[PDB]
């Protein structure tokens, strides 16, 4: 039933827990597969079964997961803000398998089904902004960081029109906040966690701007290879971090100099070795407009929005989590209300 490496060996055509017809296989992660069924119990209705690998540190990752998405799922029982419906949970030789509504696609998905480095059409990046920033209103009135948003973990239905948020395997109550530089995955890290500065909601607010440029450009924001890196690509759209902001930093000491000059590590060109170049200034050089414009012709319609989307990301960007856009402030910009 499991292989080697602790996945269970899904089989097309097999019964789970004496109900779940598995169709379809969707894919696999580092900690789950996940198949498409049918409920044999509930007029056969679509589900989706995660099946978490045989193992006691993912099992207990599983366990965690059950229990941000029944405080968020309870929160919201209409399910108006856009976070991914968890039905029941069953074991099934040893396996922790999760039963959520039927979705099959993440954006990432959708990105290289639809392009390359193309993107989707503004007036799906419009309605999609407006989703996540709903799904962010609910995880800040439920006291949760997500701790993980990327078009990998954002699902979306077969005609593409809703999107939910789901894994929430990385997840916590705002007020227990490990200071640790690697939460979110690293492209999508905001910089007061690489700095060591507390954070909160914003660290969210910001992987949803990082998202958003991937959406309409099909290129990640900030392609960073390291923390050292990712600031270095932060500092090249916005300059350098403020000065308040560095000195709060548990980790300064890691990126900026006694004088705050910011110790940008390069690997040599020559050799592939590692080396330093102190920069007192870092001027502002990301285009983010000519970015977005993929030297493109667009109608004067969706030239107007994606000028919107660029102001969005200004205020989405800020260095600063205090300066940084407000849920509220998101759902009420040109973009979204336009
Ligand atoms: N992480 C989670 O908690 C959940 C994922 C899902 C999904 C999935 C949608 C698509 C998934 C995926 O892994 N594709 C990537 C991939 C893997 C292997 C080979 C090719 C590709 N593209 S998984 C669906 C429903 C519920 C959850 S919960």
């Amino acid at each position: 039933w499991t292989d080697a490496e602790g996945y269970y060996r899904v089989n097309i055509g097999e019964v789970l827990d004496k109900r779940y017809n598995v169709y379809g296989y969707t894919g696999q992660g580092v900690f789950s597969n996940v198949v498409r069924a049918r409920d044999n119990a509930r007029a056969n209705q679509e589900v989706a079964v995660k099946i978490i690998r045989n193992n006691e540190l993912m099992q207990k990752t599983g366990l965690k997961e059950l229990e941000f998405l029944k405080k968020l799922n309870d929160a919201d029982p209409d399910d108006k803000f856009h976070c991914l419906r968890l039905f029941r949970h069953f074991y099934h030789k040893q396996h922790l398998c999760l039963v959520f509504e039927p979705l099959s696609m993440n954006l990432r998905e959708v990105l290289k089904k639809y392009g390359k480095d193309v993107g989707l059409h503004i007036k799906a990046v419009r309605s999609y902004s407006q989703q996540l920033f709903l799904a962010l209103k609910l995880l800040k009135r439920c006291n949760i960081l997500h701790a993980d948003i990327k078009p990998d973990n954002i699902l979306v239905n077969e005609s593409k029109t809703i999107l939910k948020l789901c894994d929430f395997g990385s997840a916590s109550h705002v007020a227990d906040n490990d200071i640790t530089p690697y939460l979110v995955s690293r492209f999508y890290r905001a910089p007061e966690i690489i700095i060591g500065k507390s954070y909160d909601y914003g660290i969210d607010m910001w992987s949803v701007g990082c998202t958003l440029y991937e959406l309409y450009t099909g290129k990640i924001l900030f392609p960073g290879k390291t923390n050292n890196h990712m600031l270095k690509l932060a500092m090249d759209l916005k300059g350098k971090m403020p000065n308040k902001m560095i000195r709060k930093g548990v980790f300064k000491d890691q990126h900026f100099d006694q004088n705050l000059n910011f110790m940008y590590i390069e690997v040599d060109k020559v050799t592939e070795r590692e080396k330093v170049t102190v920069m007192s200034t870092i001027n502002p050089t990301k285009d983010l407009l000519a970015d977005l414009i993929g030297c493109q012709r667009l109608p004067e319609d969706q030239r107007k929005k994606v000028h919107q989307l660029k102001d969005l990301l200004d205020q989405i960007l800020m260095l600063d989590p205090a300066k940084r856009i407000s849920i509220n402030q998101a759902l009420q910009h040109a973009f979204i209300q336009e």
